[PDB]
């Protein structure tokens, strides 16, 4: 499943990130660089026409769902690559399937400027020379490993020969599903720049902090993440619905609540949510009309537009 | 092509069009309506790593490139829909093949209040099945055409007759391919949204008006609608670069261009349109000419895509 050769190699990364832990300060700069950059920050947008259904307050939605083709990746990545250079690497590796991943490897390097080497499979990369010409286009040596299979898993060995090599100068960036999750930690914390980036559109759209942020505990981190920049903002309450059918405040919400939620939003803003941002969404609004005119409140619109549109259509 | 039947229901819709633009009113209107709605107020991005390359001025990227391939549709359609309801039509109607426009029309009625009815070829409404169900998540009226033989055709010409005697509350949504275009003035008005966007966000980003603001001619109405809102800022120069009322024209030659191309990706890591990047080279020599601290806006306009190849094979 990973070679124990990547023990020592793993065991750097980890300790050299339990150090930018300590401070917000790693956080804060990532949020600088990618401020504009590609997607981020995503929109908080008020949801003028669902505040009759929830008492008259402010719903604001925190638009993770405005992510597709592009936005995403990068997220990961630049995180990775800044770590890489404060650990003073000056290289950095990954492989790519089809070369997704490769491209947005590529693109954080150029940015940061950081050399930058990609594994490909032999017959994965006479299949898309463009996303080859991306990456060769973006500064970035391509390694087209021809050495067995030719379908992706002699890519990550030979990315993972270099990697043990080089670890003086190379760090390995991850996010390919079919290879390594080594720092699930890590992945957690990027998610808390949502809240970040919540925190000050409200006090800029709002006027002040709000009555209530509010997410779906079921989307893990990430929904979650939301919550981390209002830890210390003691009038705020926190609180992550539950999935029920039929500091923080944990609240169920049944299907039906959900899903009147889900039609509502779609009917209301236009906005197709999904099931697990009509829970937080269907929450909201009980929370608006328990909390009356003049409240403000975030929700957390986690989870993909597309995905349910077809169990929401058979449901009704 | 479009029936004479359609004649009044057409002028009556570019009539009061052409009163919406007698001010900025109908514009800031679409402005507030879309703010963090779909994609708009797209980033405007400080290029640091090419100010090097500027006689050390500050390039700001107006990051057109960020549209969705469909972040284009529902802003064409939100601009109508808005004029639908400011005309006083309560309800819209539009037909769809594979069923986009037909989602971003239901969208856009969901959103401003308005009532809706999309006319779809019976056919393509069993083809187009998760489409439809949106539409109707929407709150939208699905009408899966039995005239004719059941075709896009088909629903186009219901869609006709229902504009054509409804007309008093009902406005037509134009854009899928087979339909007309009966208003290109309108489409080339929503484009300076782009501008007035812009004209905000660099003033919070810089702390004031730029030195200039730039954009490739080329590129029509989605690279020039930048302009527009700087017009009477006197101070601002306003450049349209061309491949070789107020606005200065420049030529940037191809290998100025390839050269801007390939600095951008190196140095930013965004791969541009070759379009975008014959703005960006225009952008490097006049910082040059402006010199340290000029702030230079560039619209960049087309997609970052399909002269990838064209860029590969030259480099």
């Amino acid at each position: 499943y990973v070679p124990e050769a990547l023990m020592a190699v793993i065991e750097e990364v980890t300790a050299a990130y339990q150090k930018e832990r300590v401070s917000q300060d790693f956080l804060d700069d990532l949020d600088r660089l990618q401020a504009n950059y590609a997607g981020r920050p995503s929109p908080l947008y008020e949801a003028t026409r669902l505040s009759q259904h929830a008492g008259s307050a402010r719903i604001f939605l925190k638009r993770e769902d405005l992510n597709h083709t592009g936005s995403h990746k990068i997220n990961n990545v630049l995180g990775q690559a800044l770590l890489a250079r404060r650990m003073g690497k000056t290289r950095v590796i990954a492989e790519t399937g089809a070369g997704q991943h490769g491209v947005a490897t590529a693109t954080a390097c150029a940015l940061l400027g950081l050399d930058c080497v990609i594994y490909m499979g032999g017959i994965d990369t006479a299949r898309q020379a463009l996303n080859v010409a991306r990456m060769r286009l973006l500064g970035a040596e391509v390694v087209a490993v021809q050495t067995g299979s030719k379908t992706l898993k002699d890519a990550i060995n030979e990315a993972f020969r270099d990697w043990v090599a080089n670890a003086d100068n190379t760090y390995y960036c991850f996010g390919t599903a079919a290879g390594p999750h080594p720092f699930p930690t890590m992945v957690r914390d990027f998610q808390r720049i949502i809240g970040m980036e919540a925190r000050v559109q409200i006090q800029g759209q709002a006027g002040r902090l709000p009555d209530a942020v509010v997410a779906c505990v079921g989307g893990g981190s990430n929904a979650i993440g939301i919550f981390h920049a209002f830890l210390d903002d003691p009038g705020v309450r926190l609180v992550g619905f539950e999935a029920a059918g039929d500091r923080v405040d944990y609240r169920p919400i049944t299907d039906s609540e959900a899903m009147d939620a889900f039609g509502l939003l779609c009917r209301m803003e236009g906005i197709i949510p999904a099931i697990e941002s009509a829970h937080a969404v269907a929450g909201a609004l009980k929370l608006g009309v328990e909390l009356g005119r003049g409240a403000v409140i975030v929700v957390n619109l986690s989870g993909r537009g597309d995905k349910d549109v077809e169990t929401a259509a058979k449901w009704f």
